[PDB]
């Protein structure tokens, strides 16, 4: 939430995705041998309700970035500015 409000911290951002991404494929290499009732499955619901704040953000966060790939270029927004490469007003953006 901190490195999306302003610019020049982009590389940051991709950095820390790149290392949330290899943590969650870590954490999920610890269930490839998964059992119906296994004591990793209890550990990884008990460090998910310890922290239920944090995955709950970062869950709102993708949500909301990806319900915007669907949501501008299917109906409306390809087509209410047709000149060339990408400009908006950011006016009529918003009510888009």
């Amino acid at each position: 939430m901190k490195l999306s409000q302003d610019s020049s911290q982009i590389e940051l951002l991709k950095e820390l995705m790149d290392l949330q991404k290899d943590m969650v494929v870590m954490l999920l290499s610890m269930l490839e041998g998964n059992v119906v009732n296994g004591t990793i499955g209890k550990q990884m619901v008990d460090m998910l309700v310890e922290s239920s704040n944090n995955v709950e953000m970062i869950l709102k966060f993708f949500d909301m970035f990806l319900k915007l790939k669907d949501l501008t270029s299917s109906d409306t927004f390809k087509e209410y500015d047709p000149d060339g490469k990408g400009v908006i007003s950011k006016r009529d953006f918003h009510k888009a």
